[PDB]
């Protein structure tokens, strides 16, 4: 399941060596695009994102984590987001590998007042074992999101 989902703890943000606890990738450490982040953290029981640049695609900011999933099984996802100024996100869930295959995806139009989302999911027959849930940040407006009560549970 989700760890660090209240945002008690930091954001670890280690994607090579323990991508199963938060992370953010950003195309522009790739030569993909400009895309940044200029600050990230937690402070007051929720996450904080900062974005300098947003790329020229959703996916050029990705905040995410790895999870462990059944087959067949249907799941609720459910979490809390605001931005300072409004504008969409994406939320997935998709394999954490090339090709990337997205088994569950939705847009939501965020607000400066906090709000609550929460969708249905069948984990598919024969989808991967380990996936990751991602939240994708770029294209839109640059500013500051918001992150909070991210679960993924068992129906
Ligand atoms: O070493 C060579 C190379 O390495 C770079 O580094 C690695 C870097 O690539 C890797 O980043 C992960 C990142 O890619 C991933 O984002 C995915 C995104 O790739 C995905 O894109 C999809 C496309 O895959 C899909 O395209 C295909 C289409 O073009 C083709 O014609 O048809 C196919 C149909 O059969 C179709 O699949 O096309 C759509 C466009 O609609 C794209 O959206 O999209 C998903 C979201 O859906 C997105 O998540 O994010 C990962 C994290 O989750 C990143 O990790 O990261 C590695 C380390 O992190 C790097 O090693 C260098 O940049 C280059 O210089 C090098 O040459
Ligand atoms: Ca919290």
């Amino acid at each position: 399941s989700i760890n660090n989902g209240t945002f008690d703890e930091p954001i670890v943000n280690d994607q090579a060596n323990n991508p199963d606890e938060w992370f953010i990738w950003q195309a522009g450490d790739y030569g993909i695009s400009g895309a940044r982040v200029s600050d990230y953290g937690v402070r007051d029981g929720y996450a904080y994102i900062t974005i300098a640049d947003p790329g020229t695609d959703t996916w050029h900011i990705q905040f995410n984590q790895w999870i462990g999933l059944y087959r067949g099984k249907t799941y609720t996802i459910s979490f809390k987001a605001k931005a300072d100024t409004p504008r969409p996100i994406n939320v997935k869930i998709l394999q954490n590998h090339d090709p990337w295959t997205n088994y569950f995806a939705q847009t939501v139009n965020l607000t400066a007042d906090w709000q609550t989302f929460t969708f249905t999911y069948t984990h598919p027959d024969d989808a991967d074992e380990v996936v990751q849930i991602s939240f994708e940040l770029g294209e839109g407006t640059a500013t500051t999101i918001y992150f909070d009560d991210v679960t993924v549970s068992p129906q």
